[PDB]
């Protein structure tokens, strides 16, 4: 699903992230330089709006690489 990438990637990307420019396939958040904590949970807002499907408690906070994130969420309206 291209749809959640673009709109999610786009989202944190231009959220004062990082740059998709630096993200590599198995780059790490917070970790290899994650976002906020209030921007997570705000972000988690918005891809939630357009996923039908919240992705805050531990189910976020179980989450650290960003490609796992919009892996599971991707598949999610993908098919669920």
């Amino acid at each position: 699903m291209n749809d959640v990438l673009t709109r999610v990637l786009e989202v944190v990307k231009n959220f004062e992230k990082v740059d998709a420019s630096k993200v590599t396939p198995e780059s790490h958040f917070v970790k290899d330089l994650g976002l906020n904590s209030l921007d997570v949970v705000e972000v988690v807002f918005a891809i939630e709006q357009e996923f039908i499907l919240d992705i805050p408690d531990h189910d976020a906070e179980k989450i650290q690489s960003i490609p796992d994130a919009v892996e599971y969420i991707a598949q999610n309206p993908m098919a669920k």
